[PDB]
């Protein structure tokens, strides 16, 4: 039995398919799931975790790599360190076919990866973990440079994979250390059968993996079309599952014979309209109160997204842990009388900027920017939408009055915790970087952060980032606009489909009726 998946990554949904992290992700829990670390413990300073790790764990054998032992510390060791940035040919992130031993490179290849990919930089893995060492064959120890209760999520995210140290020094010794991404060797449940660079990866099960076997022996990831194309090829059988399909195109694409099924899960993302405080009328709590309320939001996520989004009247997406917090209502929703009462009057020229990107958060940012302008017109204020590049945005504006006002985003992450969700958008430590685009600092809030990653306890986390969402949602540096689902289509004879919020999915629960 063969399946095939026309996927959107065209995230990695192959690299979590042939590696294993130390824990994954269960959802809406706070409590990790024990994968390649079995059990853990933290010391009485929270500066210290012991990883207790699994026994009996293989590394797959292929063309390419014959393993002479089990997985065991070192692998844990090597991979944390290369994460760290400490390993100085590889890239800090497997790609495939870009290495370092070059002099106008890596230099140039972090900095386009930050102003590009500010995700994985905002995470700053190597200012939190001062060492990773092994203290046995199976325990690893973790030192932090301080107390931090949200170090071990990013260790269940996709980022925080393990390589093969032995493979790795085979490699090295023959000088081929280039051949690690692209000749993968894991301990995942799927291994590479074989592959070609945008068009496709043939997976095939791992015969000796140490969980539960995969159902489906063959799978073929499709990268070789568009987003309208994965519908074409999937109302044509060429793939089984489809990813991030276009919806509005369904009902023109679909052949009455077909029976298939729609999934969607909440997803950990957020668009949001950002005001610049380096804008001294922005700074002006009744216009961004009043600016708040001119917008029909549930209008705008109707049409832009067609039923495949919700209203985001929070900070921290639903999908979190740490969603118990969140309450439905928010105050500066939608009242286009008092809106129009408290600006008509000023009459302000506004700048808004859109960053000219493609984010599941926005599938149509210029098109929103129009609506968004438009509930504005109606509140008496005129409204230039201009298209920036990231690149752009590093740059300054001699005249401020070309500097924005407004700039639509948005933000995403690949895992629950609201650490890495509203520290890099919202913190005084993020305010000169690319993610804090309100230029906002408020020692309160930061305040409110740093403790909630002080303890380890539950409710204390729960007490503190509900300090910080409820200042963030009253001083409105940041206007929430929507939390978008993610979203696949499946043939009907397919079972055991499990989309996670950061848009991948377990290939080996899968299985045909």
């Amino acid at each position: 039995n063969g399946l095939t998946y026309c996927t959107h990554a065209s995230m990695n949904v192959v690299t979590e398919q042939i590696y294993n992290k130390l824990f994954d992700i269960k959802n809406h829990s706070a409590t990790l799931t024990p994968m390649l670390a079995q059990s853990y413990s933290i010391s009485a300073d929270g500066k210290e975790i012991l990883l207790n790790l699994r026994h009996g764990v293989k590394f797959h054998q292929t063309p390419w790599f014959t393993p002479t032992r089990d997985f065991n510390a070192e692998d844990v060791v090597f991979s944390i360190n290369r994460v760290l940035g400490h390993n100085t040919y590889l890239p800090t992130l497997a790609e495939a076919n870009v290495t370092y031993s070059n002099p106008q490179y890596r230099v140039f290849h972090e900095q386009a990866r930050k102003v590009r990919f500010p995700y994985f930089d905002s995470i700053k893995l190597n200012e939190k973990i001062k060492s990773v060492t092994a203290l046995s064959p199976y325990q690893v120890k973790i030192e932090l440079f301080a107390p931090d209760s949200s170090i071990l999520s990013h260790l269940a995210s996709q980022y925080a994979i393990i390589f093969s140290q032995e493979y790795a020094y085979q490699l090295s010794a023959d000088d081929n250390l280039a051949q690690l991404d692209t000749h993968p060797v894991g301990t995942g449940p799927y291994q590479v059968k074989d592959y070609v660079y945008n068009q496709y990866v043939r997976l095939v099960r791992n015969e000796n993996y140490w969980k539960k076997e995969a159902k489906i022996e063959h799978i073929i990831v499709d990268l070789s079309t568009d987003r309208s194309g994965r519908l074409v090829k999937f109302f044509n059988n060429e793939c089984q599952i489809a990813s991030y399909p276009e919806v509005s195109q369904i009902g023109l694409l679909k052949n009455d014979d077909k029976h298939y099924y729609m999934q969607s899960t909440d997803g950990m993302n957020l668009a949001y309209l950002a005001f610049n405080f380096d804008k001294p009328l922005m700074r002006d709590h009744e216009i961004r109160a009043a600016i708040s309320q001119s917008l029909n939001r549930a209008r705008i996520i109707h049409s832009i997204y067609h039923n495949t989004a919700t209203v985001a009247n929070n900070i921290i997406p639903e999908v979190s842990w740490a969603s118990t917090v969140n309450t439905p209502e928010f105050e500066f929703d939608y009242h286009p009388k008092i809106a129009k009462n408290k600006l008509a009057d000023k009459n302000l020229l506004l700048n808004l900027w859109v960053i000219n990107e493609e984010q599941v958060y926005n599938p149509a940012p210029f098109k929103m920017a129009e609506m968004i302008k438009w509930d504005l017109a109606q509140a008496g204020v005129k409204v230039k939408v201009r298209a920036v590049t990231r690149p752009f945005l590093t740059a300054q504006l001699r005249n401020q009055s070309e500097n924005y006002d407004l700039i639509l985003s948005g933000w995403l992450a690949g895992n629950l915790d609201p650490d890495g969700f509203m520290r890099p958008i919202l913190s005084c430590g993020t305010k000169n970087e690319l993610t804090n685009l309100s230029n906002w600092c408020n020692e309160e809030f930061d305040q409110f952060m740093d403790r909630a990653i002080t303890t380890s306890h539950l409710s204390s986390r729960a007490k503190a980032y509900n300090e910080a969402q409820e200042l963030v949602l009253r001083e409105l540096p940041i206007i929430p606009i929507a939390n978008v689902k993610r979203i696949l289509v499946a043939n009907s004879r397919v079972k055991g489909v499990k989309m996670t919020p950061f848009g991948s999915l377990d290939f080996s629960t899968l299985y045909f009726i």
